[PDB]
């Protein structure tokens, strides 16, 4: 293990103030321009929209263009360019930081698994959502394709379980997967029509496949309001805030362009602008940097250590989504 952060102390202890509790939604394949608030022509977020004190972060690139090398990268101290794929697996990671400093750090993932950043913590600290063993919430489509929001069932317990001490829940979702974007979204999300359904994506018509990726955005809408709508039934226990950031975007048609994870050399700026959210509870002191804050996905891990008062060198000068 080669680690970067045994400095790191916590300036306060939850014995002594207010637990954090926060969730960290690691997002899948969404698009910074099919966003409303960063200026798209539908309303692809009509849920976040109603809630009281989100930002919106119109200046985000991710670290890369897949599933397998930005998620690494997203809980790395190493930042975007001192950052390796192939031994980031035994790198400390800011997940191994914040357990090692007691905070009660938990994976729930209806997406595939943590690419490795989980893989130094007790395997009970991870749990498989996209199988109905753990999910509730898979028969709700002609595909029996488990949701995101399954992964809020339960969190009360856990939460029961962790009482008193600070929670990092980081959600793992499904999202945006591609090619089959259709298959992402209950049918009340269908908001848009009519909608590619094939597997080869091309021949499919552009709006149809517009389409059916806006409405999986309104779904991943539905989950992380929901999933604030969660924190906020503990408001008055804990010092409750939600991260989201996307792992990358996605191609769709340009320069006949499809899917995601082509290297950064050469990659067209859809596959790395990325949508980021940020709630907070107006009790908890937390303040969000400008909308507008050119960021990249170096600033989740210096985000993560302020959530919870942890100061480690070797990102005290990183800017962060939170003052
Ligand atoms: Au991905």
């Amino acid at each position: 293990t080669i680690y970067h952060a045994k400095d790191a102390v916590q300036a306060t202890k939850p014995d002594m103030r207010k637990p954090r509790l926060v969730v960290f939604v690691v997002g899948e394949t969404a698009r910074a321009d099919h966003v409303s608030f960063n200026g798209y022509e539908r309303d692809t977020f009509p849920q976040l929209a109603k809630i009281d004190g989100v930002t919106n972060f119109s200046n985000v690139t991710s670290c890369g263009t897949s599933t397998a090398y930005s998620v690494p990268c997203m809980f790395s101290y190493l930042g975007a360019d001192e950052y390796d794929v192939d031994t980031a697996k035994y790198q400390e990671n800011v997940l191994d930081t914040l357990d090692r400093l007691g905070v009660s750090i938990l994976w729930r993932d209806n997406n595939s698994d943590s690419k490795g950043v989980m893989d130094k913590l007790p395997k009970a600290q991870f749990a498989d959502y996209k199988s109905a063993t753990n999910n509730a919430i898979c028969n709700t489509n002609p595909y029996n394709e488990c949701r995101d929001v399954g992964m809020l069932v339960g969190l009360d317990d856990f939460v029961a379980a962790n009482n008193g001490k600070d929670m990092l829940i980081m959600l793992h979702q499904m999202g945006n997967h591609g090619p089959a974007y259709f298959k992402r979204y209950d049918e009340k999300f269908a908001k848009f029509t009519p909608v590619c359904e094939g597997n080869e994506l091309a021949k499919c018509e552009h709006q149809s496949l517009i389409n059916a990726y806006d409405n999986a955005l309104l779904a991943t809408d539905d989950f992380i309001a929901q999933s604030i709508q969660w924190l906020q039934t503990h408001s008055n226990a804990y010092d409750v805030s939600m991260l989201y950031v996307s792992d990358h975007g996605e191609s769709l048609g340009e320069n006949g362009v499809y899917l995601h994870g082509m290297p950064n050399a050469f990659a067209p700026k859809e596959q790395r602008s990325v949508p980021a959210f940020f709630w907070t509870d107006k009790q908890t002191g937390i303040t969000p940097m400008a909308t507008d804050t050119v960021l990249t996905h170096d600033a989740i891990t210096p985000t993560l250590l302020k959530l919870f008062d942890v100061t480690a060198d070797k990102v005290k000068d990183r800017t962060a989504f939170i003052r």
